[PDB]
């Protein structure tokens, strides 16, 4: 089971930052959207649903320390959850060889002038993918999502 993101290196684990592009402007009462559907995407090693993958989202991901007070919604695989996630989420199951952007989006809410930096980091998603054959080969994944750019509010 492999990952890339923007198309880069494959990713079989561990810590990645993923680089995002948000509205510069919002105002008060909007949130912002981020879609990582348009960054992230993973694929099954073998193709034809061989040794299918399991693919969730894990409880403690959360927003970035300087965000702790921002209200969030997580959508993954035709589901929301509250964010920071204090459940997993469902199972995305992938079998094709041929890359699946992951169907994944971050809906956010400012609380308490800038209300993202660029560079820094947003939110941290915790991944787990376990496969079907064997001990399934279990790895943890990472994404640190980061804005290219700022985003002010009025
Ligand atoms: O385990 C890894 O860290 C890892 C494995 C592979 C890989 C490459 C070639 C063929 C099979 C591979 O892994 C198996 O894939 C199964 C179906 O997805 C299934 O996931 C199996 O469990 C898995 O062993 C690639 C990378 N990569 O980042 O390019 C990483
Ligand atoms: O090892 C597993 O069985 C397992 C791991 C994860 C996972 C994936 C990505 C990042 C962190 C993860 O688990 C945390 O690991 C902490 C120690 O490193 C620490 O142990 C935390 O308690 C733990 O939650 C998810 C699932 N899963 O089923 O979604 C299973």
């Amino acid at each position: 089971f492999s990952c890339n993101v923007d198309g880069g290196s494959s990713i079989g684990a561990g810590t990645t930052s993923v680089y995002v592009n948000l509205d510069p402007v919002i105002q008060p009462g909007q949130n912002l959207v981020v879609d990582l559907s348009q960054h992230i995407s993973c694929w099954n090693d073998y193709g034809g649903w061989y040794d299918t993958d399991h693919i969730n989202l894990v409880q403690g991901s959360a927003f970035a320390g300087s965000l702790q007070s921002y209200k969030g919604s997580l959508y993954w695989n035709n589901v929301t959850y509250p964010f920071p996630l204090t459940t997993n989420t469902n199972v995305l199951d992938i079998g094709d060889k041929t890359p699946m952007p992951l169907p994944l989006k971050l809906y956010i809410t400012p609380v308490g002038g800038v209300v993202i930096k660029a560079g820094e980091v947003i939110a941290r998603i915790h991944m787990y993918k376990i496969a079907t054959l064997g001990s399934g080969n279990p790895r943890n994944f990472t994404w640190n999502i980061i804005s290219n750019n700022s985003v002010v509010m009025p």
